[PDB]
């Protein structure tokens, strides 16, 4: 049977929520022997991700990134790492490792190809600072960047709201007020922290905004996605 | 740092919740590098724990538990099986891999002391035939039993609402008949899935019904008993 491996606790908050979606969007049909067989590594402990990219300290926030690879590939047959951010890490990776992983940013891409209309990046600052989806996307031309300002508006919202698991509905006229700015009705998780937003609008039955969010796309898609 | 390794898919449902309970409880004061350390066997495909109970494949299920455990032991420093129900393998494990156990009928027994009042056992029938809390708790006089009608009924909620993934409040009126039936103002959870239901009752601020639910109890002393 195939089991997806999760790389996560960064954070967790948003780790235990994405393990949630994956039993919501796959529920049994009789036997629950039928449901998803899932490995998580939540380790909060991970040192922070756009800390370390201000540091020397890459290096150790690499290898923890590394350890924990080549346990997940003994024991599943697909991986995801639950940050964005982190995926900066994978260049100094080697690639044998990176074998079963499912990038985040690919699945970004993959959707954003699908639903072609400019789409607002929401994502910190070191997730901007590395690039990582405009380097990664094929579709980079339908990402819309954040300016600097809303880039720590929107790590502000991450950190203070999202991440200590207050309702992430408390952000949604501070995001619809930004996405009315950047003249779009869309938005890519480019900090998976949006999962949690994502969920939000989904169960509210907001189906005006047009989220493309990863997490959510690996749990709705997880029996296509892990072999 | 110490790492909690859960043995669980038990079922999938409240294996994702009891991990978004670790961090509920568990909020971090400045930096999430703070927060548990978690990893989740979440394997739904172990084969069903009162289903083999009416089978010579305890043996296959049994077997289930003692490879996981093998490599929980490298990878954790205590462990939690995410089914009451699944303790009555533990006499068949060699008593190695039982050291880093956390039992859930011993966190019940500890948690019965303190209340010291009579108190409703929920379970399925398999659980009861395998007399887990009767041969294991030093407080068995004050567990009050379902009968055999009524055992049938909570098996019912169990695999028809909880597992399901259904509103855990929609059984809410069922359990109040129960609890004033048995003459009681108090449950065990000795079907994990109540740990749905003991969230549930403490999200809407219900604290007339006291709940014994041993995966609240290890989120809410995680600190504690993890070392
Ligand atoms: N939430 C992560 C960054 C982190 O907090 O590690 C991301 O995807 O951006
Ligand atoms: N939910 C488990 C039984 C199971 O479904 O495996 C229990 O604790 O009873």
């Amino acid at each position: 049977l195939p089991i997806l491996g999760v790389l996560g606790g960064m954070g967790p908050v948003v780790t235990a929520e994405f393990l949630k979606s994956i039993y919501e969007y796959n529920p049994f049909i009789d036997k629950e022997q039928e449901s998803p067989n899932v490995i998580v590594f939540s380790f909060p402990s991970a040192p922070d991700r756009t800390g370390s990219i201000d540091s020397g300290k890459e290096r150790e926030f690499i290898d923890f990134i590394q350890v924990n690879l080549e346990h997940l590939n003994k024991l599943a047959d697909c991986i995801v790492i639950g940050s964005c951010t982190a995926h900066y890490a994978l260049p100094q990776i080697p690639e044998n490792l990176k074998d079963k992983l499912i990038s985040l940013i690919k699945i970004a891409d993959q959707e954003l190809q699908e639903y072609n209309e400019p789409t607002l990046l929401l994502a910190s600052t070191g997730t901007y600072q590395k690039k990582l989806f405009q380097e990664g996307c094929t579709t980079a031309d339908l990402i819309i960047s954040l300016s600097e300002s809303d880039q720590k508006l929107i790590h502000e919202m991450i950190y203070k709201v999202l991440k200590r698991g207050h309702d992430p509905l408390s952000i949604l006229r501070d995001i619809e007020a930004l996405l009315e700015k950047y003249n779009t009705r869309s938005y890519i998780s480019g900090s998976t922290e949006f999962h949690l937003l994502t969920k939000s609008l989904k169960l509210k039955g907001i189906d005006s905004i047009k989220a493309i969010d990863p997490l959510s796309t690996i749990a709705q898609n997880f029996s296509q996605l892990i072999i």
